[PDB]
């Protein structure tokens, strides 16, 4: 009853966390926070984006008009699902610049298409073919009109469609390859046709391919397909001697936040912000590692598959050298604060968290927290990432682009989490120092700093005397004579 | 009158700013400064960069010499303005890849051109139109010589042009696409023509299609622009069965600072390195929220409109629990110094400014100050970043190139002040604890911590005595005895 | 005789190396190691990489087969070195997208090429030129195959070759451009030729375009270089009346880490990783100065040509106030720790290491120097990044993305230096600063801080005294009355 110990303290708990800090790649802490997204429930989430799936259906072969996909006339789609068993059955195609239009198309974000009247004398209308077959019978793309010649006369075609709205049209036409010279004045007449596509500040000039070349679908012969994009005020031409695939009228344009997506991931009825060709993922966390191809709002892709954020001190079950030094060790049965007070007296021994210190370490480290975890990446149409067609040079810069990007975006996490956790270690500790350093500031001349921690106070101390430290009105003075008496033998 | 108080702390202004730091959102320094340039004067100075205004003529207008810009001829610019009320007068054209050429020359910085003497054995030259005026006379683009027949006949034209200097020479030159079959004859004679330039390494072939194209100044007809950039050493060569319009000269090629920006911006006389399409602007500050499109040395294109760096310590009206800890509370009445001393003492009060760890303080906030604002950041003819036609592919990855950087950099911005911010409070307040523990250990056993920055000193200590510490020459042993005398009774 | 001194210190020498902090653009640390790599040898280690010496051979001309270049039948690389030197000796041709054919096969890393059994009825085959000679014999590329008339008749020629492999085939071949009309049909007997190759996925037609270009090895023809890609499946056609140069068969592609580089550095026998055109250079250092061009795994290019990374405190011949604070200065003559002891009693001086704090300091730096220098960059095929001709919006793009990449990096390594600089100082000062607070608890009332480091203890401490303070095990209780005597005079 001549003397009391009191000691500083933090928690630690039985199964703490690994992380990373600026020091040390293994150090381990009382909890942790997982910052990198890397499952998915494998499916698409069907809100709030407007999903279309194209089942087996290109884009492409939507907008032509393969017979097949008749039921996506009109459709509209924040995102386009490609998948990849789909396949094209009518005329056989190319499209120089596929990409573009299926890119520019997937952007606008619909298939509203308006006909027109075009009128096309002196040539029969409606060409078909086996290729492009409607049950038994052949047929073509719906939205193209496949000219040819009326009687032995292909004339010249010289027709025009004025723009008068005010929005931009979208016309897609071709022409057609013949596979002989027999075959192309067969059908056309002409032994060269040409096909001129223009607006009054642009031009497409286009000259017919001839060859013998593979069956598809029974047909040796081919189109190309060919786009062009009319603004208010201005008109389309059209001039031709043969060869000529034309157009039915046009597509609507829009802008918004549209785009394409290939993948076989079933679509399901939930609400996912951001969509992944593995499958909808949460964006609660900054950073993943499902899938570089994002659409919506989205953690943004880093190379890393694990990154974990300290949301606690350091674990013993930095700067100052108080945590994980002369506090030798923390107390597993401190459940109701992070740091506090041990006490032995005369009356008994205890122990009380201090709520001060615990939530400024805890305020600290959720400023951190929101700061990390508060999410600012949205993105909508992007560029191709994984390709199909080996190509040079234009895919090469678009891979190295993304991997240009992927790798900054891992080194700005990786750092970020290594000084994270290296700054709450260490504030951590300077918060257990700083509670320490103003209790020996209180105990004045009456107590010494035993180096563990603890001091050892030199006079009667009972409870209501131990609460007045923790709170902070301990008076040294009321004391001082009592304990510099058993300190040093002062009277 | 026997013994004396000594306080530390640090000084704080009525009012301070607003920061962000690692763990705060908002907390506040007594100074700060802001990293984001975000504003404008509206108006682009006319140096140190050589600015020339295109008015109504684009680019490619002057190139070709539309007679609307014959002022432009020659004309060099380390950034040409392009007006966007600038519009064409001459015949109606298209250039494939119309950005290519105008990009290129943009770069080369001239419009230098060189007449040569180009023969053209058994063609009629200058052919003029309606579409292209000059004055009251049908005219053509300047730069170029509109070949056709000469009495009855348009012959194979062969003609060479070697490139006998050591810089690279660039021909600019078309093709004619008349409207009827009736005009293609009248003109060149044969019914289909043909252009084919090449060199030792490179060879472009044109064939034009004839049809009608929309009305533009009366004309049915288009010329389409090609370009060839024959090196040193090289021949140019040009061949031609009709329907070419050829080259007077070559343009010379320059390497450079130069480029081309979109702006209605005026010119004014004034002096900024950086011009962005809003105007110039000052670049003292790192970062810039104003256009993402800049030329020259130029803060980088940030998202955050504000970024207040802090350059004062915290504001008391941190690791170390000194400022805003220990010392409850700042100075308002010191003006002279960010830390110091006051005194109660024999003669009276007092106050005086610690200079040493003033210094420190200001030294390593300069340090940083000069590491952020030095100015590295100087580029010139970059990408586009603003279209005006839907493209697909291409346009597609320079935005997204471009929204990528600007990512990355807001991103950099944003961790630097959050970072700089954190570590600024916290040496501001080691440098207050740096000072008291000085002070404490001059001290010895003369004086004890009061617990609140200040000690009281249990002997005698006139202003010589207190002016003994602030210049680190107290001596203790002078007055120990007394000073032990008064804490624990010893003699 | 009845009192020692105990002096805390840490090491310096006599010349310390200067670095870059958040602070101080120059302050002198113990020991620091360099983070670019700025030197290479010059040359180019022939291990553990695949090098491919192209010595006077492009890769376009190995791949088609010029004479010159038989050596390189069938051969794979991972880096294909191209040398300036290098020219062609075969019949002048160009590439339409010379550089995506070029980047694709580098990519592929192989010419393995596989004849195939294409049947030429009707027409004579091998035809040769006095442009391409083999020795004293006129010749051609070893993988084409150009095809003229036998007799009097040359026919429509139409063959396949189908792709029963379950790998993809890349088909190269070319189009003849005589120089005149006689040429044309002493050759292919039509006026007019035309080649037509095709998949069911793709076809290209080719209309040869008479007339003179400059003259190349003594031709004023050309010949016009395609590809086309046959996936498993699908089935080449060749359809042809004249002026085809056809294949000979295939080359095998693959993928993988290939690629093509130019330089002009020797190859020789060493061993790196990483490749620049400069010579190989080591990839112990994260990032190099030495060429943005590079192969392998590379430290990452940088545009500062030094980064020194600080190893060691600060030198003395902080937030913590120890080192080049109240330790006045370091002690060179202290070789074997980082942080130690003095002292002064009745058996004399002496001196010795304090090995657990000086393990800290040592430990924690190592544990950031391998997070800095742990290689994580390895590249291959990426994007051309120097140009030999100008080109307009693509190169501008690719520039752009380039030095948009570099001056982020450049950033990071900026940023990362001056932080784990001004960390290592502090640091390093915190654990000088720890050995002291842990001394001084150990002393209890036994000692008094002297204000420099040292610490007067109170009592005759004989060497084996002054080892129990070293090691931890000094008892005060032993020394307390001795020690309060000699302080006060009293207990
Ligand atoms: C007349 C006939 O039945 N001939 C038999 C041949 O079949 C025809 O062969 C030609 C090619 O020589 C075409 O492939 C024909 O197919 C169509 C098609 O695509 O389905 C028929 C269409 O009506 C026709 N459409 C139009 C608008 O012209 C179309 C086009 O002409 C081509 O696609 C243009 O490329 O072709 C096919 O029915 C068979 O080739 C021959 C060989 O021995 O046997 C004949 O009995
Ligand atoms: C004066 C007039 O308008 N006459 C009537 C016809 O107009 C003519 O129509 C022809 C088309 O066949 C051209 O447009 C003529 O204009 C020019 C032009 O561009 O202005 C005249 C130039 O001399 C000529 N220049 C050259 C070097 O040939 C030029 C070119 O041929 C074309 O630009 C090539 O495409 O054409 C124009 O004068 C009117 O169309 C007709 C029927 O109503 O009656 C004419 O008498
Ligand atoms: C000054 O600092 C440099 C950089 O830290 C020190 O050199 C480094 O020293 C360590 C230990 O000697 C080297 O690491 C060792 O390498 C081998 C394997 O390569 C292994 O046997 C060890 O376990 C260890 O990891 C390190 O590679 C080396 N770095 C460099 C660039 O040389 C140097 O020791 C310091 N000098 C002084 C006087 O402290
Ligand atoms: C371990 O750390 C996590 C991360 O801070 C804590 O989870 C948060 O808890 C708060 C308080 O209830 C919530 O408002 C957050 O939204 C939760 N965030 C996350 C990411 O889960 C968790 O509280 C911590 N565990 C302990 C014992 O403190
Ligand atoms: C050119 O060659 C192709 C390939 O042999 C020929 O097409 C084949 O002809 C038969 C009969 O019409 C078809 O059953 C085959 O499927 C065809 N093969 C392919 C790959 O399409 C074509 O007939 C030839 N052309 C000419 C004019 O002789
Ligand atoms: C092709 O159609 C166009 C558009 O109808 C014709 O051009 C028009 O011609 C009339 C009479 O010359 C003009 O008054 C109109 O302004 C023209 N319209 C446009 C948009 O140019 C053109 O003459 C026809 N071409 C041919 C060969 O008959
Ligand atoms: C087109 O003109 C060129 C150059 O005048 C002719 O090519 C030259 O021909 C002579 C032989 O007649 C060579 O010795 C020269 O070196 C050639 N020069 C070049 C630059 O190639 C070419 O013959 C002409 N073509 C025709 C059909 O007349
Ligand atoms: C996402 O998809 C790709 C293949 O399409 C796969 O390589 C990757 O591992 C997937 N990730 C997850 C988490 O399922
Ligand atoms: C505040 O900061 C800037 C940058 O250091 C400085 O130039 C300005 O004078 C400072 N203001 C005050 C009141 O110190
Ligand atoms: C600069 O211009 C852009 C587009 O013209 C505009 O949206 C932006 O608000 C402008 N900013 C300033 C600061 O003038
Ligand atoms: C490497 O080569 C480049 C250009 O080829 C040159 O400018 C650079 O200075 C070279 N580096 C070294 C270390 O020689």
């Amino acid at each position: 009853n001549n003397t009391a110990t009191l000691c500083l303290g933090h928690h630690a708990v039985p199964n703490g966390t690994i992380v990373k800090t600026i020091t040390d790649d293994q150090i381990e802490v009382t909890n942790a926070t997982e910052l990198v997204q890397s499952s998915s429930t494998g499916k698409i989430c069907n809100n709030p984006h407007r999903i279309l799936d194209g089942r087996d259906c290109k884009l492409m072969d939507a907008l032509l008009g393969d017979p097949h996909c008749d039921v996506f006339q009109d459709e509209t789609w924040d995102l386009y699902v490609e998948r990849s068993s789909a396949s094209s059955n009518c005329y056989p195609y190319d499209v120089p610049d596929y990409a573009s239009l299926r890119s520019l198309v997937a952007s606008s974000g619909t298939l509203e298409f308006i006909t027109e009247g075009f009128t096309w004398t002196g040539v029969t209308q409606n060409g078909e073919s086996g290729a492009c077959k409607r049950g038994p019978a052949n047929g073509f793309f719906s939205r193209l009109n496949w000219l040819t010649k009326s009687g032995s006369v292909y004339p010249l075609l010289n027709v025009t469609m004025p723009n008068n709205d005010n929005f931009d049209k979208l016309y897609v036409w071709g022409v057609h390859h013949p596979s002989t010279n027999q075959e192309q004045t067969n059908l056309y007449v002409q032994a060269s046709g040409r096909v001129t596509v223009s607006t009054r500040r642009s031009q497409q000039t286009i000259i017919p391919n001839i060859g013998s070349r593979p069956l598809v679908r029974g047909q040796s012969g081919r189109i190309s397909i060919y786009w062009t994009i009319v603004k208010p005020g201005d008109i389309l031409m059209i001039n031709s001697n043969g060869n000529l695939v034309a157009p039915r009228g046009y597509f609507k344009m829009r802008t918004g936040k549209s785009s394409i997506m290939r993948s076989n991931a079933p679509i399901d009825t939930c609400i996912s912000e951001c969509i992944t060709p593995n499958g909808s993922i949460p964006n609660d966390k900054p950073f993943q590692n499902v899938n570089k191809i994002t659409y919506g709002a989205c953690p943004k892709y880093v190379k890393q598959s694990t990154l974990k954020l300290a949301t606690g001190m350091r674990n013993v079950p930095g700067l100052f050298g108080a945590i994980a030094g002369f506090i030798e060790n923390g107390w597993e049965g401190m459940i109701d604060g992070w740091y506090g007070f041990r006490h032995k007296n005369s009356e008994g021994t205890g122990q009380a968290a201090d709520l001060k210190s615990t939530q400024a370490a805890i305020d600290q480290i959720n400023g951190k927290l929101n700061r990390v975890i508060e999410k600012t990446n949205e993105k909508f149409h992007q560029i191709e990432k994984e390709f199909l067609e080996v190509e040079g040079r234009i895919q090469d810069l678009e891979k190295y682009v993304e991997d240009t990007k992927i790798d900054l975006w891992s080194y700005n996490a990786e750092l970020l989490v290594a000084l994270e956790n290296q700054h709450t270690i260490d504030l951590t500790d300077s918060e257990m120092n700083k509670l320490f350093e103003k209790t020996r500031r209180q105990l004045r001349e009456n107590a010494e700093d035993m180096g563990n921690g603890c001091f050892k106070i030199y006079h009667k101390c009972d409870n209501a005397c131990i609460e007045s430290i923790r709170n902070g009105t301990y008076d040294h003075d009321i004391y001082r004579d009592e304990a510099l008496n058993n300190r040093f033998q002062i009277k």
